[PDB]
């Protein structure tokens, strides 16, 4: 009697007006219909109106109007379905009136239970190794996280507590069946069986729905650790490594850390602490032979799955080196079709790939036989187990010397405790490949520097721009001298142009002004004070160096402009793009001043791609200038303007260039070429005319 | 007493003498007084001695025998280990002795007992699909695979009969528990439990075991019936399409016909046919509303994996595409080193691709929280229906309208069921990629060609190498006249010389005498008779064209020399290789006449190369002759040295050439030059020398 009201106020109670709040014509018209039919139930409720009734009454009124305002809100534009769904499921009381075989609760009842069906119709070392992850387990300093990985390891020591406790809850649903031969406590007995039985995948997505959580801030802290760290200078350690494998090991570092984690606290420490359990559980149950047969059944198929997965091994790496052997001789005979048309090898070539086919299937065979007699020596030792435990048990029940009818605990429990077991055993070559993605990775973390940040790092005291060499060296390399005793002092507002001879000291004395590499000796100073003891970023900060090639992210150009220097807004990227002059290519491009470019996105032409770069650098806005000038000359209107724009960036500044262009050095303050490791002649324009030097067969090269 | 000497039998007979058969110091004497022990054993026996000892006897002499002749043969240099095992296995028979607690056999027993611890020791539309795939399940005329099908089926059909039937054998088991509430038919039911539930997977994977056969068979059959088909001609459809996804179309396909056929009848009709058969297992059980609501549970399985999987595809599709640009942008980030150290954007970039990460690592939180609330539904509807189906059995078995204690079989039978249906569900993106990988391969079976062997396709009388051109056209698209009215007849043992202009005419003619490609109109003969109404492979079986370019297979020289003609022995490839002269470079070569080349082997020089193709043409030994003279021109010894293996092998043969050489063209019958489709000068050299046509223009391009 009470269960109908208790169910109806649960029915009641499915968040009508809590969700009503969260969530803020013929179809409208028949939820209106609903509606009316809902308020001539509640009035009719009212009318045949005892607390219960009262209650009822207020309920209905309440779920009527919400229907109304739930079909009302829609128009003035799913949970309906289930609010409809819900109480149509509440609806099943009916057969309790249908057991009697008053009258108006039966004919509101008959009248609502049509109502809600046309509601729902109209709706439709290892310790270094363990000491290393339990740290890696910790995120943070905010309480917000650790909480959830306390719900964690909860969920974890509950999902193996009931995982051995509800079969014996089984055992005590089938012994009560025995021993009635009660319904109301065997319902009692049924409710944990269903809310035992439904609960153990649930409990297992529970936990693996927060695990998704701990991987992402795991994942982060170590992939962004890893960014950090890799974007350290030691160049000779850089180029010969390209970068696919260089990303390729830190993602599979990454997802080295998050299946190595997840797996050793997931499927190693809980099916060993159930299968410990399960053995102790079965001492305090009954201390015998039991648990020393289990454990040879449990150790006995691990052993197993570990020597045949090393077993298979070496099948599929020799399945893999000959599926590569007849693909690579099928695609190569299928390169020359002109010859194999030209032979009649039409039908020789067909045999000999049927042949390599041959070769190849028999290995697979292997392989898959292989396969099949690891899952076949498995099941079989599982059915000796299962018929040796199960005999034990027989023995005992039809002796009677322990609780009888307990079979099927005995039964279904070694299939629980085993379904783990090749879960586990199908990721031992893994767990083998989760440490050495991650053993390099942690080589990969602590290295080295190039250029070594002493301390005393300071800043930079931008007084005028005045760059002093004093006898300097360099090496990248044993002996390697590519600079050898140079020595100079360039003045504000002045600037040197470099020839070089063809080799790369160029671009390397441009590094080392930049103290992209390190001196072996010597003196480098910039506005008096030594390049060596400061920090790096306050030494870069005051440096602009045009490149000669222009990388292009994926990206915008306002972005691509902004790269530059991050803290602009949108007036000094329009300013610094009117002051170059490449606003036009803007307004020739669609997106307005975010045009999309890069490698799949607007490309461009070299002259522009260095206007972009040029624009870049004046956003950036040191004062030091340093132009790597291209030897690839262009038009000479882009020449030229190529030439005033670095004349508007350069005027009055403390200016650098290397180049092997003519405007150029035709106008410097000094004139440089530095060969094999020296200065080879030094003077204006005129003075290496009128002394007649390198430049003369440099002059001849120029002319052609 | 009788399962003793019938386990003795059974252990005796562990295939001694018939495997001693079939398999042909310290440790040789501890195997020789484990030899003398059995001999003292047996000999104690028959000192001791009716039939079952006279049995036991010889059992004993045979098996004591054996192991001095099993260690006699591993001294004249596993299944030792075997014997012993299964021996100590039945040795198991001891406890019924302690059971008693006939003396000399309690010795003997324990003698024995004891001798073999000691040898174990010492051993340590869809109707055109389903068509198409009955015909596909057919292998041959022959008729020991088409029996192999048949085991297959019949243990298919065992299969679901022991799947549905062997619970019932539990059902009986505790029932019989109850109605004992026996030991010696309970236990005749208990080997019915072990040699049944010690089966399932078992006869699954003999089932597999020769469904691997199967598959041999068929990927074989298509492998070869498509690399035959796709080695027609057809060379305007060829050279658009690399040979990459020509043949990983063909490799889609040959896996599309293995997973096809074996998923649909092997996951498909059997779980479908297991669903039927539990059906109408109740409906011989009992008729009622139980398989309704079993009915219910499984097709709402069926339907929530089938949604929800397409619900995963989606969040798939764009997880991917997420990690594609975050990986673009990390790695095109990582690119220009030199310029993310040019800027102070170390630690900016970190920061937009920890954005970008966060961007991607969202909607991957989306779709594993998809896979979350797919078995989270799952299993909760999982429980929802083992709660209905076990309360409906609970009120049967406590109103006990039917047999009861039966809890169990209709506990275990719905997990049972259902175990098979996420196997299926997983692939249902899987077909789908099936019936495309297999498709395009049913269109490329069948296709075309674009010479055709026209009917009365007969030999090629090869009297005398006299090749006629009769106003000929050609086209390889619409109006597409590389050729147009070109007509000659070259005689027997005379020599055509060829130029043309910078375009592949030469060649495309070269073809068209070869009857690569079509023509349109026009009269082309070979000595009478047109080279059209024939058989391909007898036209070019008497042609030998030499290639500018030379492939080498990754395979040894004698097979690269018999690539000319497969039917040689040796001795002709020795003859050809000093007839050429490069049998001094497999004197070079390491490995004596059977050196390794190709991509991986050992490698070439280009005259080399051309020196194993003109190797390969001799051994082919044609009497019509076309060179493909490379313009590519070798050291004078080179050059001379090709012209006069050109010479030997071309001397009083029907010789034609295409060069743009000198010593070719200087001696030759007569010389052509054929630009724009058309002859635009004809004579030898001495009458384009005396007439000055384009040879003279080509005069001053060969000087300079």
């Amino acid at each position: 009697f009470f269960f109908t009201l208790v169910p109806s106020t649960r029915m009641a109670l499915g968040t009508l007006a809590l969700v009503l709040a969260l969530p803020c014509i013929s179809p409208y018209v028949l939820q209106l219909l609903l509606a009316t039919l809902q308020a001539a139930l509640p009035l009719a409720g009212l009318a045949g109106r005892s607390y219960l009734l009262l209650a009822s009454v207020l309920e209905s009124l309440a779920g009527a109007c919400g229907l109304w305002l739930l079909v009302v809100e829609r128009s003035q534009a799913h949970s309906p379905g289930l609010l409809l769904l819900w109480t149509v499921a509440f609806a099943a009381e009916n057969l309790a009136l249908v057991s009697w075989n008053v009258q108006f609760s039966l004919w509101v009842l008959r009248y609502v239970v049509s109502g809600g069906l046309f509601v729902l119709g109209l709706w439709a070392d290892f310790g270094r190794k363990l000491r290393l992850l339990s740290g890696y387990l910790w995120p943070r300093g905010s309480p917000a996280l650790q909480l959830v990985v306390l719900i964690c390891l909860g969920l974890m020591g509950l999902e193996r507590a009931l995982n051995v406790l509800v079969p014996i809850f089984y055992r005590n649903i089938v012994n009560l069946l025995t021993e009635k031969a009660t319904v109301t406590s065997y319902v009692f007995l049924k409710f944990l069986q269903g809310g035992g039985t439904g609960s153990t995948g649930f409990v297992s997505n529970l936990r693996t729905f927060l695990w998704i959580r701990v991987q992402q801030f795991t994942s982060r802290r170590v992939e962004l650790l890893i960014f950090s760290h890799l974007h350290e200078l030691s160049l000779r350690w850089h180029l010969g490594r390209r970068t696919g494998e260089v990303l390729r090991i830190a993602d599979r570092g990454t997802s080295s850390v998050t299946g190595l984690l997840s797996y050793l606290v997931f499927n190693v420490i809980p099916t060993l602490a159930d299968i410990i359990i399960g053995i102790i559980y079965f001492s305090m149950f009954f201390n015998a032979w039991f648990g020393l047969i289990v454990f040879l059944c449990m150790s006995l198929y691990l052993t197993l799955t570990i020597v045949v997965t090393e077993w298979r091994t070496k099948f599929r790496r020799a399945m893999n080196t000959q599926e590569n052997a007849t693909r690579a001789r099928a695609v190569d005979s299928l390169l020359n079709f002109e010859t194999v048309k030209y032979y009649n090898a039409e039908s020789y070539e067909v045999e000999r790939y049927r042949e390599a086919i041959i070769k190849y299937q028999g290995l697979e065979w292997k392989s898959s036989a292989s396969l099949v007699l690891l899952n076949q020596t498995q099941n079989l030792v599982i059915g000796l187990g299962l018929l040796a435990g199960s005999l034990l048990c027989a023995y005992f029940v039809t002796e009677q010397k322990l609780q009888v009818g307990d079979y099927v605990l005995f039964g279904t429990y070694i299939i629980q405790l085993y379904m783990p077991l090749n879960w586990f055993g199908t990721y031992y070559r893994m767990i083998q490949t989760n440490f050495i993605d991650m053993e390099n990775m942690f080589d990969l973390l602590k290295e080295e520097t190039e250029v070594k940040d002493l301390p005393g790092a300071g800043p930079l005291r931008f007084q005028k721009g005045r760059i002093e060499f004093e006898n300097v060296h360099f090496s990248y390399a044993d002996g390697r001298e590519t600079l050898q005793d140079v020595s100079f002092t360039v003045m504000p507002g002045q600037t040197l142009a470099l020839v070089g001879p063809s080799g790369a000291g160029k671009s390397t004395i441009l590094r080392l002004l930049f103290r992209f590499y390190d001196i072996s000796s010597g003196c480098i100073r910039i506005d008096g004070q030594d390049i060596s003891q400061v920090t790096q970023a306050s030494l870069r900060s005051h440096i602009g160096v045009v490149p000669q090639d222009t990388v292009l992210f994926n990206d915008t150009i306002a972005d691509n402009i902004r790269y530059g220097r991050v803290t602009a807004g949108n007036d000094e990227v329009e300013a610094a793009a009117q002051a170059a002059g490449i606003h036009d290519a803007i307004m020739a491009f669609p997106e307005g001043y975010r045009t999309q470019v890069g490698e799949r996105g607007l490309k461009l032409s070299g002259g522009e791609k260095q206007r972009v770069a040029i624009a870049r650098t004046i956003l950036k806005a040191p004062g030091i200038i340093l132009l790597d000038e291209a030897t690839s000359a262009l038009d000479t209107s882009n020449e030229r303007a190529i030439q005033a724009s670095l004349a508007k960036v350069c005027a009055n500044r403390t200016t650098i260039v290397v180049a092997h262009r003519l405007s150029t050095v035709v106008n410097a303050d000094q004139i440089l070429v530095i060969k094999d490791g020296c200065i080879v002649e030094r003077g204006r324009h005129e003075a290496l005319l009128s002394r007649g030097g390198v430049y003369a067969d440099m002059w001849q090269l120029q002319q052609g």
